[PDB]
C-alpha cells in the first residue's frame, strides 16, 4: 500500500506553477506532474490556483499542494488499498472531494495523485506503465500511435495574428514510430527554411507548443506553408495535416472573429456557416484529415451540421472535455467523431480511461493530448500506447516538454520489439491491426 | 559492475538527434542524454554527427550510438570496474578513443556513457547524485546556486538582429533557491508585457533557450527592457544582470560585427577597444555583474586587458572550453576570472570535475551551464550542487528542457532541508 505522499509546486513549460506529487511504496518513489491549459474550455474540471497577487501573479498552487499533503495523503494511506487498485483509490478521492467539478481540492490536486498511484501500481504489478494501463483499460494488443506534430502555432499559443491555434503534421505513411519522428523532424526543419525564406528570420521563433510563430493572419497561408514543407522534404505521399481551430477562443456574440488578437471590430466577424464553408475549402485544397474544435463548445448545431457534411475526423476538445456526460450528448447528436483525451480536463486516470472506452465503444477515434502548459512528465506516452488509441498530439518536435513524450514513445517502441505495431493509416481505428 | 550498456538516438530540444545511454547494474537502470550547442567554440571536443544529408539533414548520431554499442559498452563491461570508479571508467574510454579531442568516438558518445556511469555510481554508494558528485570532487559543504535566467535571447541564431547572445537575470537577493525561481518567473512574465506593450505581440515569441526574441538591434535596448521589467516586478534591489556576448560568433577580420545577422558590411565593424568601452558603459548604466565571452576565443590580449580594468565577473566559455589546458593558459594570462562549465565541451565527467577544481584552486568562480540544445536530462542540477559552484545558467524559466533542471534544484533544496544554504550575494565566491 502507500507509505507516504508528498506534493510540491514545480514550474511548467510556460513558467507557471503546477502540482508535482511524490508517492512512496515499498517499491520506491513514483513521481508525476500535472499539465495546465491556456485555451481551457468552460466545462473543464476546476484547476485550483491560489489567487495571491503578490505570488506568481496569482498562479501559485500551494492550496492544491496542501490539500494533497494534509488531506488526501492520510486518506489514501488510511485506506490500506494496494496502488494497483486505481479505480478504488480514484473513487476515494472523488468522494472525498464530493463536488461534480473537483472544486474542493481542485482537479490538479486529485490528478497529481491519481497519476502517481498509477505509476506505483505498474511497479507493484512489475509491468511497464503502458502495460499496466492496458490492463486497467482491458486491452491486450498495444499499438504505437501516429504523432500529430503542431508545427505552426497561432491562437492563444503564439504572438501573431493567426487565429487558429494549431497546424499539425501526421506521418501516417511512416514505417514505425521512430520513422514518424524522423519525418516530423525533417519537415519541421524544412519548414523553418520555408518560413525564413519567405518572411525572414524573425518569423521563426516559436510559440508555446514549439511550432513556429510567423507573423501571418491567414489560416490558409499556414496550411500552404506546411504543405510546401511536406513537399520540399519529399514526403507528400506520407504526411497529412490536422488542425486544432480552438474556435471557443474566438467565438463572439454568436459569431467568429478570425482576427481576435487585433483590436475589437465586429464588422470582421463571420457566421458559423461561413466558417464551415472555409473548412470545406481547406479540406478540398490541402491534405487535411482532422479538425479539432471547429466551432464553439456550446455551438452544438454547427458541429452536427458540419460533421454530417464531411468524411474526415472531427475532434471534440472543449466540446467534450474528457467528460462522459458531454461525450454522451455528442454521441447522441453526432457532433463529432473523435475524442481528445486530456486527463486534466476531468481530473483522474480512472475517469479518463472511462471517457476513452466510451468513445471507442461508440465508434469514435481518440487522440491523447498534452496541454499547452506541460512538464517533463511523460505519462501520456504510456497512456496512448496502453489505451491503443492510435493517435497522440504532444507538440512540435521542439521544446523538451514535447520531446520528452516523443522520446518515451520511441523507447516504448524499442521495448515492444517485433511486437511493436504502428497505427499508420489506421490512426482513427487501429484495433484492426 | 556494469551489466549492460545500450545507447539510442533521441531528439533534443531543437528537434535534432542526440545520444541517450541506458546503463544497467544490479541497482537498476540509469539513463543520461547529451546536450548540443549552437554557438560552439572551435576548441570544443568533437561532436560526432553522421553527415548523411538525406537523414535529419545530416545531423544523425547513429555513428556515435554505434561506437557506444559496439565498442565502448563491451570494453567497460569486460573491465569489471564498479560504477563508483568514475575516473577509471572515463580513463578507459579516453584511451580507447585515443585522440586528444575525442574525434574517433565523438565526445557525445563518451559523455553519454560517463554521465550514466555517474548516476549508477551514486546508486551504488546509496547516495543522491549531488552527494556522489561532491565526494568525487572532494567537497563536503553543499550550496544551492543563484540561477541565471536567459530572458532575452539574441546572437548567431536568433530570429532577431540582436548580436549579443544572452541577457540574464540573477536573483542574488532571493531568500532561497525556490524563492529565486519565483523572482525569476515573475520578472519573466513582467518582461513579456513590457515587450508586448512596446513592440507588439509578435515580439513575444521565444528563442532556443526560452527567452524572448524581440525585434531589436541595440544591445543596450535589451538591457533597458530587462531593467524595466525587474523594476516593474518590484525587484530592483534583489536582481542583477549577466550577459553572454558570445563574441566569437561575430569576430570578423580582427574586429567585431555587432550586426552580424545582417548582410555583410565591413564598414560597421568595431575594434576590441570600442567593444570594451561599450561594456564599461553597460556596467556603469545597468546592474551588469557578469559578462561571458566578451571577446573572441583567440583574442587573448582583449580578455586580459579588459579583466584587469573591471571588477565584474568575466566568464570564459569558448575561451576555455571546459579544458584544463586552456584554463591553465587563461590563469597564467589573467584572461578571465570565472569558468563556464560545460561537460560536453570536454566530454567526460572526470575531466569536467578536474576543470572545475583547477578553476576553483586558482580563485576563479565557476558557472555550470546547459547548452542551447538540451534534453529532459537534469544531471547538471546535481552537478552544480555537488561542485558547490554557486551559480548555474540553464535557460529562461520557459521550455521544460530548462525547467527540468530548475525544478530538480528545488527538489535538491527541499531534500537538504535545514542544511540548505543559498549562495545569494556570494554567487561569485560561495566557499565563504
Ligand atoms: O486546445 C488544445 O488542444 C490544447 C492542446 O494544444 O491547448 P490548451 O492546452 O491550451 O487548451
Ligand atoms: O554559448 C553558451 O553559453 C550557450 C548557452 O546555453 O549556448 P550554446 O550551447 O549554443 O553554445
Ligand atoms: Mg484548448
Ligand atoms: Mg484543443
Ligand atoms: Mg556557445
Ligand atoms: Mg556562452
Amino acid at each position: 500500500s502507500i507509505q507516504k505522499i508528498w506534493a510540491r509546486e514545480i514550474l511548467d513549460s510556460r513558467g507557471n506553477p503546477t502540482v508535482e506529487v511524490d508517492l512512496y511504496t515499498a517499491k520506491g518513489l513514483f513521481r508525476a506532474a500535472v499539465p495546465s491549459g491556456a485555451s481551457t474550455g468552460i466545462y473543464e474540471a476546476l484547476e485550483l490556483r491560489d489567487g495571491d497577487k503578490q505570488r506568481y501573479l496569482g498562479k501559485g498552487v500551494l492550496k492544491a499542494v496542501d490539500h494533497i499533503n494534509s488531506t488526501i495523503a492520510p486518506a489514501l494511506i488510511s485506506s490500506g488499498l494496494s496502488v494497483v487498485e486505481q479505480e478504488k483509490l480514484d473513487n476515494l478521492m472523488l468522494e472525498l472531494d464530493g463536488t461534480e467539478n473537483k472544486s474542493k481540492f481542485g482537479a490538479n490536486a486529485i490528478l497529481g495523485v491519481s497519476l502517481a498511484v498509477c505509476k506505483a501500481g505498474a511497479a507493484e504489478r512489475e509491468l511497464p506503465l503502458y502495460r499496466h494501463i492496458a490492463q486497467l483499460a482491458g486491452n491486450s494488443d498495444l499499438i504505437l500511435p501516429v504523432p500529430a506534430f503542431n508545427v505552426i502555432n497561432g491562437g492563444s499559443h503564439a504572438g501573431n495574428k493567426l487565429a487558429m491555434q494549431e497546424f499539425m503534421i501526421l506521418p501516417v505513411g511512416a514505417e514505425s514510430f521512430r520513422d514518424a519522428m524522423r519525418l516530423g523532424a525533417e519537415v519541421y526543419h524544412t519548414l523553418k527554411g520555408v518560413i525564413k525564406d519567405k518572411y525572414g528570420k524573425d518569423a521563426t521563433n516559436v510559440g508555446d507548443e514549439g511550432g513556429f510563430a510567423p507573423n501571418i493572419l491567414e489560416n490558409s497561408e499556414a496550411l500552404e506553408l506546411v504543405k510546401e514543407a511536406i513537399d520540399k522534404a519529399g514526403y507528400t505521399e506520407k504526411i497529412v495535416i490536422g488542425m486544432d481551430v480552438a474556435a471557443s477562443e474566438f467565438y463572439r456574440d454568436g459569431k467568429y472573429d478570425l482576427d481576435f488578437k487585433s483590436p475589437t471590430d465586429p464588422s470582421r466577424y463571420i457566421t458559423g456557416d461561413q466558417l464551415g464553408a472555409l473548412y470545406q475549402d481547406f479540406v478540398r485544397d490541402y491534405p487535411v484529415v482532422s479538425i479539432e474544435d471547429p466551432f464553439d463548445q456550446d455551438d452544438w448545431a454547427a458541429w452536427s451540421k458540419f460533421t454530417a457534411n464531411v468524411g474526415i475526423q472531427i475532434v471534440g476538445d472543449d466540446l467534450t472535455v474528457t467528460n462522459p456526460k458531454r461525450i454522451e450528448r455528442a454521441v447522441e447528436e453526432k457532433a463529432c467523431n473523435c475524442l481528445l483525451l486530456k486527463v486534466n480536463q476531468i481530473g483522474s486516470v480512472t475517469e479518463a480511461i472511462q471517457a476513452c472506452k466510451l468513445a471507442q465503444e461508440n465508434g469514435w477515434g481518440v487522440m491523447v493530448s498534452h496541454r499547452s502548459g506541460e512538464t517533463e512528465d511523460t505519462f501520456i506516452a504510456d497512456l496512448v500506447v496502453g489505451l491503443c488509441t492510435g493517435q497522440i498530439k504532444t507538440g512540435a518536435p521542439c521544446r523538451s516538454e514535447r520531446l520528452a513524450k516523443y522520446n518515451q514513445l520511441m523507447r516504448i517502441e524499442e521495448e515492444l520489439g517485433d511486437e511493436a505495431r504502428f497505427a499508420g493509416h489506421n490512426f482513427r481505428n487501429p484495433s484492426v491491426l
